[PDB]
């Protein structure tokens, strides 16, 4: 029993962090076969970041200006390149812990292991999700730029995030590993909105269902619903709007507790509009957005990786 | 920025986690140099589990029915002994991955990482303390017994838990890596109570500490308190009684934030007695005291590992 926020096994991607340096600024890099990834504004100087021409700013550069440090042991940089917002250093020296891996971006939504970096060395794992406003509540510090969110299928790592920036809002933001941003986020020291965050909704269900799963189920109501009224009150609330893909996948779980899907959106209605009175589900004493139905299924049934 | 659930890495645990079998029961273990430690009743039956004599049925017992498994992997066990209530199996072959590793017994109110494993492989890992009532909030399955929990320092290991039963509450009780059970628990299929759960206050401290830190300070109150007044409030709430060991560990956060201990303590006695009305700290919605002063450091410094 028990549910937890938990992480993949970081073990395999520890293997991948190496340390970047490029002048007198220093972030992380993911070192897979003979390429490092890395976010391209380690180029830049603190003035730099206020307005950068990235392309301008790569001309001044050549290979022997990028420090890639693995331990002890310093890698050299024989090709260097510009992927949007990401920096791909070759280099002569395929990495032996290399696992299988893919470049993968993720939708809104879903959850990915981050393993925090600094100086290339991990220092924790944490379970965060693709907030809709593309944004993620993460833990980072100066530093910890480069450090990538991932997913485990038994022995494929799938990457599908890169740190790059803290909004000034205290949100983080990054990009995928080609470099592009999730969302509408730019590598630059400017103002930036991150927009409005709603609440994963088919997420919270299937939170809900693990807590019936788990014992905790005074929330169930005597009530059901529709797909359109209980939109009507997930909008009152910025919830995300559920729709029949979201029902579709909520199923499996549905069938294991025999709760109807529309009758768990009525106990989700109830709990919005009446609070929770001091209560908890789960030890929280909020609604937890950030499982996934595949994050409930993986947890009660305990798959494994290697 | 950022404050979160944070676990340390787990790739050095994961190389030392094996499958142990045992006539029809199976588990997990922990392979460390030529020996391997697991939870004792991998020799018992669903039937022997209602009353075990561990000592009889482990003399029906011999080096070959341990099927200890490493992967493809199998390890030949030269010698089996019962330290309190783990098994040490003797293997012919060292951990080719064994880290620099100590073992030590944990107090309450610390913090470690749980390592999931089912089969001998890992799952995922989390975050959790050690209850006053000796127990932990975990999420663990049926074969999840055998797996760990550690702390790291750099590059050493501190192994300090590991899982052998489910308390009838949902909640979970296990052992160090010596055997001895932490609590008034034995492992056996019996009705056990796990005591009155109270709440660690001097981690609830640090983690207001760390809300501020984070820009979260909304419930910084204008009053004082004393030690002496602050835990009759405690009392009433079933906190843990501070004491000044307690304020000298809180002495470098109350430096850092400029707000001494005994301020705060008014501002978590406010938050006793008049509730949260619906506000959050670090997103959260009730007061959480699994982040022990150091988990603040640590996080807000970012100290790496390997």
């Amino acid at each position: 029993s028990g549910f937890r926020k938990m992480a993949f096994p970081s073990g395999k991607v520890e293997g991948c962090m190496v340390q970047v340096t490029c002048g007198t600024t220093t972030l992380n890099g993911l070192w897979l076969d003979d390429v490092v990834y890395c976010p391209r504004h380690v180029i830049c100087t603190s003035e730099d970041m206020l307005n950068p021409n990235y392309e301008d700013l790569l001309i001044r550069k050549s290979n022997h200006n990028f420090l890639v440090q693995a331990g002890n042991v310093q890698l050299r940089v024989i090709g260097h390149s510009m992927q949007n917002c990401v920096l791909k250093l070759k280099v002569d020296t395929a990495n032996p812990k290399t696992p299988k891996y893919k470049f993968v971006r993720i939708q809104p939504g879903q959850t990915f292991s981050v393993l925090a970096c600094y100086n290339g060395s991990p220092s924790g794992v944490y379970q965060c999700a693709m907030r809709p406003n593309f944004t993620i509540k993460g833990s980072f510090l100066n530093g910890s730029c480069g450090s990538v969110g991932f997913n485990i299928d038994y022995d494929c790592v799938s990457f599908c995030y890169m740190h790059h920036m803290e909004l000034p809002t205290g949100v983080h933001a990054g990009t995928d590993l080609e470099g592009n941003f999730y969302g509408p986020f730019v590598d630059r020291q400017t103002a930036q909105a991150a927009g409005t965050d709603t609440t994963i909704t088919v997420n919270v269900l299937a939170w809900l269902y693990a807590a019936v799963i788990n014992g905790d189920r005074w929330f169930l109501n005597r009530f059901t619903t529709t797909l359109n009224d209980f939109n009507l009150v997930a909008m009152k609330y910025n919830y995300e709007p559920l729709t029949q893909d979201h029902v579709d996948i909520l199923g499996p779980l549905s069938a294991q507790t025999g709760i109807a899907v529309l009758d768990m959106c009525a106990s989700l209605k109830e709990l919005l509009q009446n609070g929770m009175n001091g209560r908890t589900i789960l030890g929280s004493a909020l609604l937890e957005d950030e499982f996934t139905p595949f994050d409930v299924v993986r947890q009660c049934s305990g798959v494994t990786f290697q």
